[PDB]
């Protein structure tokens, strides 16, 4: 979407994966979807390095809406958002952050809150701009394919007409199977800054693998369509939560990075471990995710040993390599060379291991190397030519 | 198997899951299958609390064998076990530990090492006894159903005839689909101390779930067959390795415990984290696993919320409850009561949370309680009548 926004993938925090539709503030005031939750997460983003490392969006998901007023104007739940959305936008902006919100192109949101029907698209866009929202995720429950086909472009046009830059995250393709012929990716790129292609992530490794598999199976279609201002979105990061081991957490971060994915966390920043913080705040990892060329990577090799290799092209003739072990036994000593991974010519390279920081220098195409990859884990290199 | 052994489930360490068939000692001397590996793990078991908490077996798995000598007697790989197996058993015994070994009922071991064919069953049994081995896992690759039907009983007979008590772990049912009519658990209980019923565990939560699912699906058949001296074996613990998160690690320990499973670790004890050690050395958990009644637990409740409840009966009218969340979203507040979990009227209970150590007092059948369970995680209770604390302190004794 040619609105000047998200020339690199968005980074931030989104409520949904970890906090879901918890509206029981009487019994669970610390974890319910409320003004307080968003304010506390904003404070953590401002104080604990997140904003400074690039995590700038703080996004509200489903279950925020209270009703519509006598003029049809959307309102938040008055008990859980007592000061209203402008207050929250203004608070988040005071901290150098951006505020995302959520609506559904349909009769109801997925959890049954008031929907943004076709006759409300313009009014709701105007309301969000007036509130000084910076991003909108538009979900697709409770609509027909024909409604979505009218509604997603209508919303893009309506947001534009407000005059406020609002990053536009579109769930449209996920409701239509994610693939041609039903999904037109050239159209999506013109109307959306990013789109959810596929199934909701859940807090499990099986879920990450399911998503990674679908993205790799369809990479010939998906890889070319991503670039500055228009991203594929394989859904939120699980790092900090319950289902992923340490190796798996590191793998998700590396693979999302090689895929030029959004880095949208969804975890309790108030209690996040040092180890998980260190994964998410890895400066080189973030540099790679945010590479200005915005070229999505692809799986380039899959071996009978169950080691997979991903490669992402980067600026200044650099590359990212992810060596990923699908094995479920023990560490594996993977032997390769840059020549076997389709680096050609007479270039000499240097690599930095993204997680260890160690430097491997003087790699020619014919130079044999070994990387030790743990099960359900990765080794990631930032590779560049040297003199 | 009525050989006096494993009146409670075996606890120890087995090389296979974590170290597999790594024989490259030239390139990987710290992690290859070798005497050094076993000696180092033995030291860790003796020094780091493992033995003292009940973990007594140190078990060799596949890929130890060098060949058979001119008389047909098994030899370990001379490059990787230079001092021989008797030396290793002596060493292990000197530390108050027991040595387990591995063979295959068939032409070759699964990894292609010399097999214990029907003609070698007796010689191999005698060799193991002579080496002062304490446990044998007998795998089932490269055999036919008839060879296994003859061989597993033949080995049990051969072990018995040596006069040395050797705990006998039988893979027979895993190679027969784990269920009647092909598997005869009455015979297995008479010839084996434990048996692998099902698929090899791998270092993944999916794997743990697949095994749990199978054991629960078939629990009406499997639960009654377990008891002192004859256990179901859902395979090794993954705690300490790569694939399980903290919640999943705590879950596997709890669920293996309620299933009266062996607690056979397979992890690098030299680098294991304090967090993982704390799971595996939890004293109340181990007490429950080792309960003298040896009654395997069951899944008693499954809810549309994807919360499952398992219960294991224990000594002194106590029970273990494991509340298990199959959810993949966020912590869940599970509301229940003992009456809804089929506890029978009038008894007042107390519970100790096995992981937090917290005590919950005044539980009657009707009293509503809430437990907070994390995704792919558990809450486990040790539950006892609050008349058994008093009665355990009013036992009168006399000399004789
Ligand atoms: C509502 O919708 C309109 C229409 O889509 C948006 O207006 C567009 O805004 C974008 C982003 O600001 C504009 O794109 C930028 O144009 C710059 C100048 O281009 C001139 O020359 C071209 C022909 O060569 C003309 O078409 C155009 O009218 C201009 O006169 C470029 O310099 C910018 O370059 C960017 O990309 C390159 C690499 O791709 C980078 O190197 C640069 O750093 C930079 O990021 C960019 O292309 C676009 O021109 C606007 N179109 C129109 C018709 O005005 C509104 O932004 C939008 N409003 C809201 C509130 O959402
Ligand atoms: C080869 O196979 C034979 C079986 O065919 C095995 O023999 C069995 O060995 C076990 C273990 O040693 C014996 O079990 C023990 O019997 C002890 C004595 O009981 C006898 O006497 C009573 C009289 O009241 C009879 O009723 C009974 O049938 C026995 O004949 C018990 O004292 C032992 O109790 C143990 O457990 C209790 C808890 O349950 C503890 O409190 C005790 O401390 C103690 O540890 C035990 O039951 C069994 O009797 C033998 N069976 C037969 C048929 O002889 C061999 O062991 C086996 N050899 C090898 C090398 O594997
Ligand atoms: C969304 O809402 C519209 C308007 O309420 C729904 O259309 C009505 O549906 C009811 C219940 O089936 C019918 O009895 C009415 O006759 C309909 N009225 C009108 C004016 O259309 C529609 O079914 C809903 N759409 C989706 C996708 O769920
Ligand atoms: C184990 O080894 C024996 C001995 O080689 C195998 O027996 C042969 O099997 C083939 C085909 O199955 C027959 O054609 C021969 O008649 C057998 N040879 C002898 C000398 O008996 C046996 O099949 C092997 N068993 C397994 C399960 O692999
Ligand atoms: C790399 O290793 C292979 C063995 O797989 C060897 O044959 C080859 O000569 C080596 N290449 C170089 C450039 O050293
Ligand atoms: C337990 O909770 C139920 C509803 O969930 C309630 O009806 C009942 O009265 C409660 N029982 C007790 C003993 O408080
Ligand atoms: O109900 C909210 C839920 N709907 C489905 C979306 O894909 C999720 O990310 C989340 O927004
Ligand atoms: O090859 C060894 C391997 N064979 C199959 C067994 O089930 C595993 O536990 C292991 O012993």
């Amino acid at each position: 979407l040619d609105n000047g926004l998200l020339q690199t993938p968005p980074m931030g925090w989104l409520a949904w994966e970890r906090f879901r539709c918890n509206i029981n503030c009487d019994e669970d005031p610390k974890n319910c979807i409320s003004e307080q939750l968003f304010m506390e997460m904003a404070d953590r983003m401002a104080q604990d390095g997140w904003r400074d490392m690039g995590y700038t969006y703080l996004n509200i998901d489903d279950c925020w809406i209270g009703g519509r007023d006598a003029s049809g104007r959307l309102m938040p739940d008055p008990k859980r958002f007592p000061h209203g959305i402008p207050f929250l936008a203004d608070y988040v902006h005071s901290l150098g952050l951006k505020l995302g919100i959520y609506a559904d192109m349909g009769n109801f949101t997925c959890m049954g809150y008031p929907g943004t029907t076709l006759d409300k698209v313009v009014q709701d866009a105007q309301t969000f701009a007036e509130w000084k929202v910076d991003m909108l995720k538009l979900d697709g429950c409770f609509s027909t394919p024909e409604e979505r086909a009218q509604g997603y472009p209508k919303m893009a046009a309506a947001l534009n007409a407000t005059g406020r830059p609002i990053a536009f995250s579109c769930s449209w393709p996920a409701y239509e199977g994610g693939l041609p012929p039903r999904v037109q990716y050239s159209l999506l790129a013109d109307i959306c800054n990013l789109w959810r292609n596929y199934d909701d992530i859940q807090d499990s490794w099986w879920s990450v693998l399911s998503i990674l598999n679908w993205f790799v199976e369809h990479q010939d279609i998906l890889q070319p369509v991503a670039g500055p201002g228009h991203w594929n979105d394989p859904d939120m990061l699980l790092i900090g939560n319950f289902g992923l081991s340490l190796e798996q957490s590191r793998a998700q971060m590396a693979l999302w990075t090689v895929l030029a994915a959004p880095l949208l966390m969804s975890t309790d920043l108030r209690t996040i471990s040092a180890q998980n913080m260190d994964i998410l705040q890895n400066p080189l990892m973030i540099k790679i995710n945010q590479d200005p060329l915005g070229i999505q990577g692809r799986r380039i090799h899959k071996e009978k040993s169950l080691i997979e290799v991903y490669m992402r092209p980067l600026s200044n003739k650099a590359s990212a390599l992810v060596f990923f072990s699908c094995r479920t036994d023990m560490p594996y000593r993977y032997h390769s060379s840059l020549g076997q991974l389709n680096f050609t010519g007479s270039v000499i390279y240097e690599a930095q291991d993204v997680y260890s920081g160690d430097i491997i220098s003087g790699l020619r195409d014919e130079t044999n190397f070994t990387v030790i990859i743990n099960p359900s884990g990765v080794v990631m290199w930032y590779l560049y030519p040297i003199k």
